[PDB]
Protein backbone atom coordinates (compact mmCIF):
# COMPACT_ATOMS: atom_id res chain seq x y z
CA UNK A 1 0.00 0.00 0.00
CA UNK A 2 0.96 3.66 0.04
CA UNK A 3 -0.07 4.21 3.44
CA UNK A 4 0.47 2.61 7.31
CA UNK A 5 0.08 3.92 10.57
CA UNK A 6 0.24 2.49 14.23
CA UNK A 7 -0.02 3.46 18.01
CA UNK A 8 2.69 2.62 20.20
CA UNK A 9 4.08 0.96 22.41
CA UNK A 10 6.63 0.28 19.54
CA UNK A 11 9.78 -2.30 19.85
CA UNK A 12 12.26 0.20 21.78
CA UNK A 13 16.11 -0.45 22.25
CA UNK A 14 19.59 1.05 22.33
CA UNK A 15 23.10 0.17 20.02
CA UNK A 16 26.06 2.20 20.49
CA UNK A 17 24.29 5.22 22.73
CA UNK A 18 21.51 5.18 19.38
CA UNK A 19 17.88 4.65 20.89
CA UNK A 20 15.75 3.21 18.50
CA UNK A 21 12.22 3.14 18.29
CA UNK A 22 10.24 1.21 15.45
CA UNK A 23 13.56 0.60 13.96
CA UNK A 24 14.04 4.32 13.55
CA UNK A 25 16.89 6.62 15.42
CA UNK A 26 14.70 8.17 18.18
CA UNK A 27 17.32 9.79 20.48
CA UNK A 28 20.81 9.44 22.04
CA UNK A 29 21.87 8.30 25.08
CA UNK A 30 24.76 10.73 26.94
CA UNK A 31 26.72 10.84 30.24
CA UNK A 32 24.69 9.24 33.05
CA UNK A 33 21.74 7.62 31.25
CA UNK A 34 24.40 5.66 28.72
CA UNK A 35 24.79 3.18 31.20
CA UNK A 36 21.02 2.84 31.94
CA UNK A 37 21.28 2.32 27.94
CA UNK A 38 23.58 -0.40 28.05
CA UNK A 39 21.51 -2.20 30.59
CA UNK A 40 18.25 -1.38 29.08
CA UNK A 41 19.70 -2.94 25.68
CA UNK A 42 20.69 -6.31 27.32
CA UNK A 43 17.24 -6.55 29.01
CA UNK A 44 15.80 -6.25 25.42
CA UNK A 45 17.92 -9.03 24.01
CA UNK A 46 17.22 -11.54 27.38
CA UNK A 47 13.81 -10.66 26.88
CA UNK A 48 13.06 -10.91 23.21
CA UNK A 49 15.93 -13.81 22.97
CA UNK A 50 16.29 -16.05 25.31
CA UNK A 51 12.83 -15.66 27.26
CA UNK A 52 10.73 -14.60 24.11
CA UNK A 53 9.30 -12.29 25.84
CA UNK A 54 8.23 -8.75 24.85
CA UNK A 55 5.79 -7.37 27.67
CA UNK A 56 6.87 -4.40 28.87
CA UNK A 57 6.87 -6.01 32.08
CA UNK A 58 10.22 -7.90 30.84
CA UNK A 59 11.54 -5.26 28.96
CA UNK A 60 11.04 -2.22 31.40
CA UNK A 61 11.34 0.57 28.64
CA UNK A 62 12.83 3.70 30.20
CA UNK A 63 11.44 6.94 29.13
CA UNK A 64 14.38 7.76 26.68
CA UNK A 65 11.54 5.49 24.07
CA UNK A 66 9.72 7.91 24.12
CA UNK A 67 5.67 8.13 24.69
CA UNK A 68 4.61 5.08 25.08
CA UNK A 69 1.32 5.97 22.86
CA UNK A 70 2.68 7.89 20.23
CA UNK A 71 1.58 7.44 16.77
CA UNK A 72 3.52 6.22 13.45
CA UNK A 73 2.94 7.25 10.07
CA UNK A 74 4.55 5.81 7.13
CA UNK A 75 4.36 7.10 3.42
CA UNK A 76 6.07 6.34 0.47
CA UNK A 77 9.51 7.65 1.04
CA UNK A 78 9.13 8.97 4.85
CA UNK A 79 7.77 8.23 8.16
CA UNK A 80 6.64 10.42 11.14
CA UNK A 81 7.22 8.62 14.57
CA UNK A 82 5.68 11.21 17.53
CA UNK A 83 6.04 14.53 16.07
CA UNK A 84 9.27 13.55 14.32
CA UNK A 85 10.26 12.99 10.87
CA UNK A 86 12.66 10.69 9.09
CA UNK A 87 13.59 10.01 5.88
CA UNK A 88 15.47 6.69 4.57
CA UNK A 89 15.65 6.26 8.58
CA UNK A 90 17.39 9.12 9.92
CA UNK A 91 16.09 12.14 11.56
CA UNK A 92 15.23 15.28 9.86
CA UNK A 93 13.08 17.60 11.84
CA UNK A 94 10.31 18.01 14.55
CA UNK A 95 6.93 18.40 12.45
CA UNK A 96 5.69 21.85 11.97
CA UNK A 97 2.14 22.85 12.10
CA UNK A 98 2.09 22.66 8.39
CA UNK A 99 3.78 19.57 8.35
CA UNK A 100 0.48 18.18 10.55
CA UNK A 101 -1.50 19.63 8.04
CA UNK A 102 -0.14 17.74 5.41
CA UNK A 103 -0.50 14.49 7.45
CA UNK A 104 -3.85 15.15 7.54
CA UNK A 105 -4.71 15.86 4.08
CA UNK A 106 -3.32 12.81 3.43
CA UNK A 107 -5.18 11.06 5.84
CA UNK A 108 -7.98 12.18 4.27
CA UNK A 109 -7.46 11.75 0.74
CA UNK A 110 -6.62 8.17 1.43
CA UNK A 111 -9.92 7.84 2.56
CA UNK A 112 -11.35 9.77 -0.28
CA UNK A 113 -8.94 7.20 -2.68
CA UNK A 114 -10.23 4.22 -0.69
CA UNK A 115 -14.29 5.12 -0.90
CA UNK A 116 -13.53 5.91 -5.07
CA UNK A 117 -5.53 8.59 -8.52
CA UNK A 118 -4.19 8.05 -5.26
CA UNK A 119 -2.63 11.24 -2.89
CA UNK A 120 1.48 11.75 -3.31
CA UNK A 121 3.47 11.29 -0.45
CA UNK A 122 3.23 14.42 1.77
CA UNK A 123 5.52 17.31 0.56
CA UNK A 124 7.99 17.11 3.40
CA UNK A 125 8.63 13.59 2.48
CA UNK A 126 11.19 15.08 0.22
CA UNK A 127 14.52 16.71 0.97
Amino acid sequence: FLFSMSTGPFICTVKDNQVFVANLPWTMLEGDDIQVGKEFAARVEDCTNVKHDMAPTCTKPPPFCGPQDMKMFNFVGCSVLGNKLFIDQKYVRDLTAKDHAEVQTFREKIAAFEEQSPPPPPSFCTV
